[PDB]
């Protein structure tokens, strides 16, 4: 795969807090397509952990409902890089954050050809930032996507953005 923009200087115990997902972008287009797509998530929370782990806590569409989630992505080398366990090994990327209104962040099957990713602009308020959508475009120049969405603040203060 093949994102090769990344935070320099990361500090995660910083991103700990309240988020939501502005917007989402991936290579395939069935990545996000239906309300049960498998990338649709929507970040609620992120939970660093004493010794630098990341939990996240999100809402996805599973039954015919909006289903709670806790994922766990395990820091690596890279202070900006994490890795979610799986039947294959798949990463967390933060490619830009100000901690204070926006994060930039990426996840892709590892690996190879490259195949599947999906991005996000997190925002600290149910509000329509457009320089951190700016900043969100900006990143997704470099990388090969197929679908895009975006969220307005009353969406983004229901579960699942309904
Ligand atoms: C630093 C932002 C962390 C958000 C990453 C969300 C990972 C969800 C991956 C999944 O379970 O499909
Ligand atoms: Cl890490």
């Amino acid at each position: 795969l093949i994102v090769t923009q990344t935070m320099k200087g990361l500090d995660i115990q910083k991103v700990a807090g309240t988020w939501y997902s502005l917007a989402m972008a991936a290579s395939d287009i069935s990545l996000l397509d239906a309300q049960s797509a498998p990338l649709r998530v929507y970040v609620e929370e992120l939970k660093p952990t004493p010794e630098g782990d990341l939990e996240i806590l999100l809402q996805k569409w599973e039954n015919g409902e909006c289903a709670q989630k806790k994922i766990i992505a395990e820091k690596t080398k890279i202070p900006a890089v994490f890795k979610i366990d799986a039947l294959n090994e798949n990463k967390v990327l933060v490619l830009d954050t100000d901690y204070k209104k926006y994060l930039l962040f990426c996840m892709e099957n590892s690996a190879e050809p490259e195949q599947s990713l999906a991005c996000q602009c997190l925002v600290r308020t149910p509000e329509v930032d457009d320089e951190a959508l700016e900043k969100f475009d900006k990143a997704l120049k470099a990388l090969p996507m197929h679908i895009r969405l975006s969220f307005n603040p009353t969406q983004l203060e229901e579960q699942c953005h309904i």
